[PDB]
DNA sequence: ATACGCGGCCGCCCATCAGAATCCCGGTGCCGAGGCCGCTCAATTGGTCGTAGACAGCTCTAGCACCGCTTAAACGCACGTACGCGCT
């Protein structure tokens, strides 16, 4: 909770809306998703799972089909 | 002129003397251990030095084990085609 509150306060306080990578094991990823949405619902929590097609989903959701649209910030790898 | 005799010939069983052939004992040639041997030059003997390599200490790689997330590869089965192989 201190990490989520520190990231939220750092984004909405010091104006640091940039992408922040938070590596979390696969077993704890749904727990950090439920806690993350329960304590900070205003921020998305699109994590990174899968193997092949899910990688294509994360890549098609990452940027737009053009030769730089950041639609995320916090993820779990 | 007319009737009796016989003469060697011959099948016969029956006798004598030599030759052929099997068994009782044989010499001969070939092979392989033996013996002999002898001049002698390679192993053995007695001996020194030194150095490889056994051995104990040590540390410091890498071979093992073990686990779990991820997924490519193996599995087993279903269906048919195009070869193995049999015949002529």
């Amino acid at each position: 909770v201190q990490t989520v509150a520190f990231i939220s306060w750092l984004i909405f306080a010091r104006r640091q809306n940039g992408p922040h990578i938070i590596v979390v094991p696969l077993s704890t990823m749904p727990a950090w998703l439920d806690t993350f949405e329960k304590w900070a619902p205003d921020l998305n929590c699109i994590c990174y799972m899968g193997n092949q097609k899910s990688r294509d989903t994360i890549r098609e959701y990452e940027f737009y089909t053009n030769p730089k649209t950041m639609k995320f910030n916090v993820l779990l790898t």
